[PDB]
């Protein structure tokens, strides 16, 4: 199949309603075989004997192969042209008749393209069948039909026949270019993507990364670690370890007696069938039979070959035990099967068949049976000599020993364990067993043992195994202690491109011990002589972070949501009200605190509202972030990209009325799940993140206007540290850098400062799904039943009376109640927790934001400057400007030097320290290289002098440090 | 619910049913109109002040 | 129960319900005409009779 | 009866603003409100015999 | 054992603005607290140098972020940024700085 | 695994409520990334420290 | 064993009420999970922020 | 898990956790980063930018 064909004639096709606009894994017959090009069909289009004899081009790839599948997509303009169809099965011919006038024979056409009085004569047997076509066809442009017979056009298929052998498509051709194509195809298993009634694309499942991608219901799946088990379904010897017995013969048998009526499509009157028990003989004195003794033993005997179309077969009446399977070790008790009707007994249900037309339902022996270890089942016959106990080792097998049935290979294991025969580990496995001979024992090993892997760039290079083999394409596949790793490819160990907590990853595959990120950080030490390092030449990084703020608020009526508006559930409903009125209460007065909460946040400041004005910012530039100047009127960049992201709010009294479909948001009123106006609404929220951004720069001020922001910024820094510089280079280097940072993360949107974006939009994507899938879970609580016949409250009142519709409305009425019990406590847990954000998030912009903290580690990862703050999808996000270590400033620093004279000094406040760039002293900050005068009012006075200190009188101190 | 008529091609298949399962509209077998169906009684919100 | 105030008040399970916002479906569920849709087909006569 | 625009508590606060030729305003006449709060401070603790 | 025992530096936290202290209660498996504060309800005009540098090598900047001259009259005042509080100006708060504008 | 336990047949059939499933083992598997990467992020190495 | 004491069409009844029961408690963990991950972030942010 | 999938001990809780499909993950601080880091802290108490 062609890449980017658009393949718009075909269609998808579904036995339910189609859905619209999704993309669903599934088997369709795709795997085309020949192209069987039109080239101008003519009025003998010819006969199909599901054969490649097609007329067409294999185009490489799935050139040849038994064609299992034929359709007729149709390519043609909308023309009527005179046709026939005449259709060729096993059962017998069949004809169809049309009538484009009124009259019942009228004219016999089939109407082609877009658009009558149409029948159908099928023989079966010697005996001929009308069929009506009823509904006309508005155009068709895909027909299709299978081998099975099921037939659907477009989806929704009508019915299914038995089986066909040919096919006509009797349409005379005036135009020349009648069809591109019609072909034959295979089944295949692929995925599928359609959008608002066009398909987009289709993704073959074939190679490992195509296999991981369809399940993942996708496409291009993200980098990531993923787990895949492949081990192999083949089948494969399965020993067999048992308790030694000598065995009794105790094996169930079985006759038949069937009258061959002529299994034919005649069988008017056809003949019923007689079946004798051959398990035991029977006396009549007691109806139920025994057993022998505890053995294991079952065998199903029968005659089907009596007819040409025939097959007897059974099922499973009321009880859990599949016959036939008696014999894969079951074991049981005196069941005491009798073939006389009992009571605490099933029944087994017996089905004749006429391809599938006619099912000759009769009843055999029902089969009773009491809990019991005595009676057992062994596919072996004849097991008495008691010295069979199959056993494979280091091969791949399945294993019952002891009546445990598992899957794994059996390891020799030396051990005493004289407690008892076997052992069990928590879930109930064994985990070994040891010999009856011998006492030797043998552990079993899982079979298929989990595997994870590893994809890149939509490829899988690496891949964490348990063995030491190579099993990809490339060249090399290392070994590793206590744990192996996997990847072929070559290990120049050059750079690592992937790093997980305990491993790292070359771009090649070439694995990295994880090496945590180097960091050198700079912390107090005590006054001291050494060579010390402050930061110098900094430039601005963005830590975005994202603060959860308030949750979607939703309220449930108990009518609506589980009545659906009946009257009926309504009036039942009442009565435990004091549950859902409760309920409902809490959800709706914690709205309307979490509704007060933020209204109590949300301040609005007719000074703040001009600030946006993008005169403010000048050279800045910030532009995107920038709230947009009122078009003359009474929103920022990032906020509208997330909001065009916002894919994957409106008045629902507009949408159940006019022409189009409803929405999904809308279908939640239909259903009940009022979802409320956002509390911050686009209005008040915008107005209100507005007033801040425009607070910042912003202070109380008299007018209402901007101020010069490079003149404004300063002061925030001042909170952590007194600038003594006049020409601020790093205004202009922040600003490159930081709108350097809103141009590449703003096309990450559509440095470890990515990895912060990365998970932030992460974070926004996480509340988006849990959101998402909450109320999803919500909604498909309400697609199962728990126990009710079925959804739907009025079916179940169509289906029930009074008292028993009651009973399962209130089993239904119960569990929803119970779902919403818990939907509404995970509600108050997401209110607990919101809340806590709630508080750190408003602790922290009134904080933070407004002056810088002095706690470091808090906003920014060092020195924080202001943080930049704007909307989200329920929540917040911030900007931290922060100043960080670039550059370090070699100095030297001494310890604490105490002048020769009774005078010494000891620290004025801790943030400072000393050091010597020369003869004269200066006093920089612990947080920046800021050359602040030496001054006396940081000065102490401190007697004991240790020599090793500064040689200074109190004279030439003035000289040393200018006090005054 | 009351039947609203709605134009659009719906060429997928005969019916569309909501992510509860309700369906959201049908188009015709005769012609390929198709019928929205609105809910029959929305839910209200009113507010009670002062008794 | 018979005014609005009375029946959400009732509903309250209580007098004097405070000041709020609370959901009122008050359609009116008198029998209407219920209209069908249905796909074609003869319809043979499979209905069960009694005596 | 009559729908208004939410409008959000006006309130104009003061933040600190860097050196500056300005004409500034300071809180000076002011008289105390109590501003209540609750704390959850512990559980009701409660023991359940098995039997 | 904050807010109540010593108002804390961090406005937001307690009584929405200047706080002076908290009172305390017992409650149905809680505590309830009165926080006493102060907050604006009269401003007070003032007008604000630009952080003036005296003309000699002398200038003055901030010595603690938390303060702001004024110029009530010919004589000059430095109240806090929290209230009107007339503290006397002195040396201790002063420093030094060259370039004069 | 932890439902199918390794069978093919329960493997299919649960494929079809993978969006469930999958929804759920991606949210703990990227909340285990998220949290692994929160944790890497505060771990630092000094080669000043080590000794 | 399951597979062994049934038939196809009630052994996939029996089945997919098992693992519609595993799923459930698989989410009650798996949202005891979440819990575990608010409160191990809210005592991150604790112990990070007292280191 | 990998090394108790084989040899001649019965296997160990944890890897029937393994068998079982409940992968328990290599904890995030691992003993050798945990160790480095716990290290590099506790000498960084008496380390001071130097
Ligand atoms: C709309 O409804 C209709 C029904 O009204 C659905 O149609 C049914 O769909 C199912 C699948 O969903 C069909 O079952 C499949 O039948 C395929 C045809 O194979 C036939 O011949 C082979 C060979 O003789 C038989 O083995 C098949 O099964 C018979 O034997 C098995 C033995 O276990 C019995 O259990 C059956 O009862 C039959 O007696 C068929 O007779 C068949 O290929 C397919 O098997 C594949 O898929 C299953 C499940 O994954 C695998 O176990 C199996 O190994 C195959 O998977 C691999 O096979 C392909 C081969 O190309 C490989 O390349 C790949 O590795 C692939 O994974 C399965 O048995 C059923 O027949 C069909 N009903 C009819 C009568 O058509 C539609 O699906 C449904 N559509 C929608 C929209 O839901
Ligand atoms: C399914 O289809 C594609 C993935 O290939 C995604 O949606 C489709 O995206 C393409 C982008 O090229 C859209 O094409 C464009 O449509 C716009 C809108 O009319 C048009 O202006 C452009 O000229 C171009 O034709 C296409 O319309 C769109 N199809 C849809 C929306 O159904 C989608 O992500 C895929 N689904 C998934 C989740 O895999
Ligand atoms: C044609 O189809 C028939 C089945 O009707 C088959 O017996 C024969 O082998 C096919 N011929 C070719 C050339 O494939
Ligand atoms: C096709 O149909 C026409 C009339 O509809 C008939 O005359 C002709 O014999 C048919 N041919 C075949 C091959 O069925
Ligand atoms: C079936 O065909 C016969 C002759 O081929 C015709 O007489 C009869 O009317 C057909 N059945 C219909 C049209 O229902
Ligand atoms: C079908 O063939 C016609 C030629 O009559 C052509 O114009 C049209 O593009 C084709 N339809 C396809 C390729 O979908
Ligand atoms: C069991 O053992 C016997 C003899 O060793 C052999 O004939 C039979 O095929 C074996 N079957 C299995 C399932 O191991
Ligand atoms: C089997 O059928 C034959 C005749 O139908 C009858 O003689 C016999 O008793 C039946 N049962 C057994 C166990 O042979
Ligand atoms: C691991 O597999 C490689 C590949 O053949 C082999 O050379 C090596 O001896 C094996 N080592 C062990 C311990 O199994
Ligand atoms: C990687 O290793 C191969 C084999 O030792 C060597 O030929 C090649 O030059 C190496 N490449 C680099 C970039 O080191
Ligand atoms: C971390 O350590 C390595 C080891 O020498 C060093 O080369 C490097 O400079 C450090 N990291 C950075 C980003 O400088
Ligand atoms: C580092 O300190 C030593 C004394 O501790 C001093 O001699 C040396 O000059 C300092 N380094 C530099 C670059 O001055
Ligand atoms: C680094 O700092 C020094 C000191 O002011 C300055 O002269 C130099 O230009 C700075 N370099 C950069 C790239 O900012
Ligand atoms: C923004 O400010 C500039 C100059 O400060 C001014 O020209 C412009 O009119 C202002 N914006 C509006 C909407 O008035
Ligand atoms: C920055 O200013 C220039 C000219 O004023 C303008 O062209 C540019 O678009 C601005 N930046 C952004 C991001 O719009
Ligand atoms: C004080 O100086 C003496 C030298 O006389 C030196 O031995 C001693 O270590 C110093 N003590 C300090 C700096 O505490
Ligand atoms: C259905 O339609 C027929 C004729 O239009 C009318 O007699 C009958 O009363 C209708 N019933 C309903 C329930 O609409
Ligand atoms: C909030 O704004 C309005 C708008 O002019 C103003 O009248 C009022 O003084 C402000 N609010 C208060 C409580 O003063
Ligand atoms: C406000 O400031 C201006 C200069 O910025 C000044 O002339 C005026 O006197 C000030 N307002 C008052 C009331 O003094
Ligand atoms: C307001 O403050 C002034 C300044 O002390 C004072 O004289 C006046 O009495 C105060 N007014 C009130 C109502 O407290």
């Amino acid at each position: 199949i062609p890449s980017d064909f658009a393949f718009n004639n075909w269609f998808l096709l579904t036995n339910t309603s189609s859905v619209v606009d999704g993309v669903v894994r599934s088997f369709q017959p795709l795997l085309l075989n020949c192209l069987w090009s039109v080239s101008g069909l003519r009025f003998t289009t010819g006969f199909v004997y599901f054969n490649g004899t097609g007329r067409g081009d294999c185009k490489g790839f799935s050139s040849d192969v038994l064609s299992d599948v034929i359709r007729y997509n149709l390519n043609f303009e909308e023309n009527l042209r005179r046709g026939t169809i005449l259709f060729k099965t096993s059962y017998g011919v069949v004809v169809f008749y049309c009538t484009n006038n009124t009259l019942v024979s009228g004219d016999a056409h089939i109407p082609f393209g877009t658009v009558f009085y149409c029948f159908v004569n099928t023989t079966i047997g010697n005996e001929t069948t009308s069929a009506f076509v009823g509904a006309l066809p508005k155009t068709v442009r895909e027909f299709v039909i299978s081998r099975t017979g099921h037939f659907y056009i477009n989806g929704y298929r009508y019915f299914t026949l038995g089986n066909v052998e040919a096919v006509n498509f009797n349409v005379t051709t005036a135009e020349t270019t009648d069809f591109c194509t019609v072909a034959l195809a295979s089944y295949a298993d692929v995925l599928v993507n359609v959008s608002q009634t066009s398909i987009a694309n289709i993704i073959y499942c074939n190679s490992v990364i195509n296999r991981l991608r369809c399940d993942q219901l996708s496409f291009d799946v993200p980098d990531g670690f993923y787990s895949t088990s492949p081990i192999q379904s083949v089948e494969l010897p399965v020993s067999i370890v048992s308790l030694p017995v000598y065995h009794k013969h105790t094996f169930i048998v079985l006759y038949v007696d069937f009258k061959p009526q002529s299994g034919g499509g005649k069988c008017f009157n056809c003949y019923p069938a007689g079946v004798n028990i051959t398990l035991a003989n029977f006396n009549e004195t007691k109806g139920p039979l025994c057993v022998d003794t505890s053995h294991f033993t079952t065998k199903y005997v029968a005659v089907y070959a009596n007819v040409g179309r025939w097959s007897a077969s059974i099922n499973t009446g009321n009880c859990p035990f599949s016959f036939g399977k008696v014999n894969n070790f079951v074991k049981f008790g005196s069941v005491c099967f009798s073939l006389k009707d009992i009571p605490g007994g099933c029944a087994m249900p017996i089905v004749a068949n006429w391809a599938y037309s006619k099912y000759y339902t009769i009843g055999s022996l029902y089969v009773s049976w009491s809990d019991g270890d005595g009676i057992t089942g062994v596919p072996q016959p004849v097991e008495g000599v008691s010295s069979f106990m199959n056993v494979t080792l280091d091969k791949c097998t399945k294993y019952n020993i002891y009546d445990v049935s598992g899957v794994g290979v059996i390891r020799v294991s030396n051990d005493t364990f004289l407690n008892g025969i076997t052992y069990t580990s928590t879930s109930g496995n064994l985990l070994g067993f040891k010999d009856v001979t011998k006492g030797t024992i043998y552990s079993i090993t899982p079979c298929n043992p989990p595997d994870q892997l590893v994809v890149y760039q939509q490829a899988v290079v690496g891949a964490m195994l348990s063995e030491n083999f190579t099993s990809y394409g490339f060249s090399n596949v290392v070994e590793l202690p206590k744990f192996f790793y996997a990847s072929n490819g070559t290990y120049n160990c050059t750079d690592a491109v992937l790093t997980y907590s305990s491993f790292g990853v070359c771009a090649d595959g070439s694995i990295i011990a994880v090496q945590p990120r180097n960091v050198s950080y700079d912390s107090v030490s005590a006054i001291v002589t050494a060579n010390l390092s402050i930061p110098s030449n900094w430039t601005t990084s963005v830590q975005v972070e994202y603060l959860q703020i308030t949750s979607t608020p939703i309220v449930v009526d108990c009518s609506t949501y589980v009545c659906n508006g009946n009257v009926r559930c309504v009036e039942l409903l009442k009565q435990y009200t004091s549950a859902c009125k409760t309920i409902e209460d809490a959800l709706r007065n914690s709205a309307m605190l979490e509704s007060a909460d933020v209204s109590e946040m949300l301040t609005f400041d007719k000074k703040a509202f001009t600030l946006a004005n993008v005169s403010s910012f000048g050279d800045y530039n910030l532009s995107s972030v920038i709230p947009s100047l009122p078009r003359s009127g009474s929103r920022s960049a990032i906020e509208d990209i997330l909001f065009s992201k916002l894919v994957t709010d409106a008045d629902y009294k507009k949408c159940t009325k006019g022409l189009s479909i409803a929405d999904l948001a809308c279908a939640q009123y239909y259903n009940g799940i009022m979802v409320l106006p956002g509390v911050a609404d686009a209005e008040r929220m915008a107005m209100y993140t507005g007033s801040l951004i425009g607070g910042i720069a912003l202070g109380g001020l008299t007018s209402a206007a901007s101020i010069p922001f490079s003149l404004a910024i300063q002061s925030r820094l001042n909170y952590v540290a007194l600038q003594t510089d006049v020409l601020q280079e790093n205004q202009k280097i922040l600003a490159a850098s930081f709108n350097k940072a809103m141009t590449n993360i703003v096309d990450a949107f559509t440095s470890q400062a990515l990895q912060t974006v990365a998970t932030a939009l992460n974070k926004i994507q996480d509340v988006v799904n849990q959101q998402g899938n909450s109320l999803n879970h919500l909604t498909s609580q309400l697609r199962q039943n728990f126990q009710a016949i079925s959804s739907s409250i009025q079916a179940i009142y169509d289906r029930l009376d009074i008292i028993q519709a009651d009973q399962q409305v209130d089993r239904l009425i119960t569990g929803r109640l119970a779902a919403l019990n818990v939907f509404v406590s995970h509600t108050l847990t997401k209110y607990t927790e919101v809340r806590a954000s709630r508080q750190l998030a408003q602790q922290k912009v009134n904080e933070c934001v407004k002056s810088q903290s002095k706690r470091y580690g808090f906003c920014g990862n060092g020195t924080h400057i202001f943080s930049l703050v704007n909307a989200a999808p329920e929540g917040l996000v911030f900007l931290h400007t922060v100043l960080l270590p670039t550059q370090y400033k070699d100095v030297e620093a001494w310890s604490g030097l105490c002048v020769d004279g009774r005078n010494g000094y000891v620290l004025r406040q801790p943030n400072l320290a000393l050091y010597k760039e020369g003869n004269y002293y200066r006093i920089t900050s612990r947080i920046m290289f800021e050359p602040r005068i030496p001054t006396i009012a940081d000065f102490v006075q401190i007697e004991n002098c240790n020599v090793t200190f500064v040689n200074i009188s109190r004279s030439e101190l003035q000289t040393i440090v200018p006090e005054y």
